[PDB]
Protein backbone atom coordinates (compact mmCIF):
# COMPACT_ATOMS: atom_id res chain seq x y z
CA UNK A 1 0.00 0.00 0.00
CA UNK A 2 1.04 3.45 -0.75
CA UNK A 3 1.25 6.03 1.91
CA UNK A 4 1.61 9.53 3.13
CA UNK A 5 1.12 12.21 5.47
CA UNK A 6 0.03 15.76 5.70
CA UNK A 7 0.73 17.97 8.69
CA UNK A 8 -1.59 21.18 8.68
CA UNK A 9 0.04 24.05 10.19
CA UNK A 10 -1.48 27.67 9.89
CA UNK A 11 -0.73 31.02 11.59
CA UNK A 12 -3.56 30.95 14.06
CA UNK A 13 -4.95 27.97 15.83
CA UNK A 14 -5.19 25.85 12.72
CA UNK A 15 -3.76 22.39 13.03
CA UNK A 16 -4.32 18.17 12.53
CA UNK A 17 -2.30 15.63 10.37
CA UNK A 18 -3.85 14.12 7.60
CA UNK A 19 -3.16 10.29 6.69
CA UNK A 20 -3.45 8.77 2.79
CA UNK A 21 -3.47 5.40 1.49
CA UNK A 22 -4.23 3.68 -1.15
CA UNK A 23 -4.02 -0.08 -1.31
CA UNK A 24 -3.98 -0.39 -5.59
CA UNK A 25 -2.48 2.45 -7.76
CA UNK A 26 -5.77 2.83 -9.65
CA UNK A 27 -8.04 2.12 -6.26
CA UNK A 28 -9.79 4.62 -3.90
CA UNK A 29 -7.37 6.53 -1.88
CA UNK A 30 -8.25 6.66 1.67
CA UNK A 31 -8.09 9.70 3.71
CA UNK A 32 -8.53 10.30 7.43
CA UNK A 33 -7.56 12.69 10.31
CA UNK A 34 -8.58 15.64 12.79
CA UNK A 35 -7.95 19.41 12.20
CA UNK A 36 -8.65 21.30 15.30
CA UNK A 37 -8.91 25.08 15.78
CA UNK A 38 -11.43 25.47 13.35
CA UNK A 39 -15.03 27.70 13.26
CA UNK A 40 -17.99 25.51 13.84
CA UNK A 41 -19.42 24.49 10.09
CA UNK A 42 -18.17 23.46 7.07
CA UNK A 43 -14.74 24.48 5.56
CA UNK A 44 -12.76 24.26 1.91
CA UNK A 45 -10.63 21.02 1.98
CA UNK A 46 -8.62 21.49 -1.30
CA UNK A 47 -5.46 20.21 -3.03
CA UNK A 48 -2.93 22.53 -4.38
CA UNK A 49 -0.32 22.54 -7.03
CA UNK A 50 2.47 25.11 -5.18
CA UNK A 51 -7.18 22.82 -7.12
CA UNK A 52 -8.66 19.37 -6.22
CA UNK A 53 -11.98 19.44 -4.33
CA UNK A 54 -11.93 17.03 -1.52
CA UNK A 55 -15.27 19.03 -0.48
CA UNK A 56 -15.63 20.01 2.74
CA UNK A 57 -14.24 19.02 6.42
CA UNK A 58 -16.96 19.90 8.78
CA UNK A 59 -15.79 21.37 12.18
CA UNK A 60 -18.32 20.72 15.68
CA UNK A 61 -19.09 23.39 18.31
CA UNK A 62 -14.98 23.21 19.72
CA UNK A 63 -13.57 23.52 16.55
CA UNK A 64 -12.58 19.56 15.34
CA UNK A 65 -13.36 18.35 12.25
CA UNK A 66 -12.71 14.61 11.95
CA UNK A 67 -11.71 13.73 8.29
CA UNK A 68 -13.01 9.93 6.83
CA UNK A 69 -13.03 10.24 3.52
CA UNK A 70 -13.01 7.81 0.25
CA UNK A 71 -11.84 9.59 -2.89
CA UNK A 72 -11.28 7.51 -6.45
CA UNK A 73 -10.25 10.70 -8.23
CA UNK A 74 -7.71 11.59 -6.29
CA UNK A 75 -4.23 9.34 -6.55
CA UNK A 76 -0.69 9.26 -4.65
CA UNK A 77 1.22 7.62 -7.89
CA UNK A 78 0.70 8.33 -11.90
CA UNK A 79 0.92 11.13 -13.82
CA UNK A 80 -1.57 13.26 -11.33
CA UNK A 81 -0.13 12.41 -7.88
CA UNK A 82 -0.84 14.30 -5.18
CA UNK A 83 2.32 13.54 -3.37
CA UNK A 84 4.70 16.68 -3.40
CA UNK A 85 0.95 18.72 -3.73
CA UNK A 86 -0.10 21.11 -0.58
CA UNK A 87 -3.51 20.29 1.27
CA UNK A 88 -5.45 23.12 2.51
CA UNK A 89 -7.95 23.58 4.79
CA UNK A 90 -9.91 27.15 3.81
CA UNK A 91 -11.79 29.76 5.84
CA UNK A 92 -15.00 29.25 4.45
CA UNK A 93 -16.81 26.38 2.63
CA UNK A 94 -16.02 25.01 -0.76
CA UNK A 95 -19.96 25.39 -1.52
CA UNK A 96 -19.10 22.79 -4.60
CA UNK A 97 -20.98 24.95 -7.66
CA UNK A 98 -24.23 24.93 -5.55
CA UNK A 99 -23.68 28.42 -3.42
CA UNK A 100 -27.27 29.40 -4.22
CA UNK A 101 -25.73 32.18 -6.46
CA UNK A 102 -13.40 31.17 -3.83
CA UNK A 103 -13.64 29.75 -0.44
CA UNK A 104 -11.95 32.18 1.70
CA UNK A 105 -8.49 32.27 2.90
CA UNK A 106 -6.22 29.70 3.49
CA UNK A 107 -6.02 28.73 7.06
CA UNK A 108 -3.74 26.05 7.09
CA UNK A 109 -1.68 23.99 4.83
CA UNK A 110 0.55 20.50 4.45
CA UNK A 111 2.87 19.26 2.15
CA UNK A 112 1.34 16.03 0.80
CA UNK A 113 4.54 13.74 1.78
CA UNK A 114 5.40 9.98 1.38
CA UNK A 115 5.03 8.09 4.47
ZN1 LIG B 1 2.59 -0.75 1.34
ZN1 LIG C 1 -8.23 25.97 -2.26
ZN1 LIG D 1 -15.44 18.32 19.79
ZN1 LIG E 1 -2.04 14.28 -17.47
ZN1 LIG F 1 -20.17 29.35 -5.50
Amino acid sequence: ATKAVAVLKGDGPVQGIINFEQKESNGPVKVWGSIKGLTEGLHGFHVHEEVGSLGNVTADKDGVADVSIEDSVISLSGDHAIIGRTLVVHEKADDLGKGGNNAGSRLACGVIGIA
